[PDB]
């Protein structure tokens, strides 16, 4: 009976004890989270911006390659008019 | 002859639309080297961010494994006192 009480009581101490050293670890736990998500809220900023950077890029070299099919048809009716003119 | 100079006309008309599709280039060529500039500028800063959050997710995952190993004992601390209380309700 005796022996009992005081394993039980030794048990309860160290329940006791690892419930506080949980709410300790729980609280660091807490932090760290936060300071990822923190982290990954950066990065989906950046992400945004990025995105941006790359619709302009596109969408210059889009236009870099019309411009040019547009001049190469240019350049085609110049070659014609040259061998027209050439001729006479 | 009257058609040697329609076709000088029409290669000076042509001549200058090449001019203005040459110079529309390069001015698009320069909005789209600045563009990949900011784009290369942007895409380093995520390859630093990402290496940084893995270093958060290192910490968070060091704490997870502290938390682990106080539950497994804990959950020892819980088998035991079933048996000990157990043990004493029939006394």
């Amino acid at each position: 009976a005796a022996a009992l009480r005081a394993e039980l009581r030794d048990l309860e101490l160290e329940e006791a004890r690892l419930v506080q050293e949980l709410e300790d670890v729980d609280r660091n736990n807490a932090r760290a989270a936060a300071d990822l998500q923190a982290a990954q809220a950066e990065a989906a900023e950046l992400d945004q911006q990025e995105r941006q950077h790359y619709r302009d890029y596109s969408a210059l070299k889009r236009q870099q390659l019309e411009l040019l099919d547009q001049l190469g048809n240019v350049e085609n009716q110049l070659q014609y008019a040259r061998v027209q003119l050439d001729r006479l």
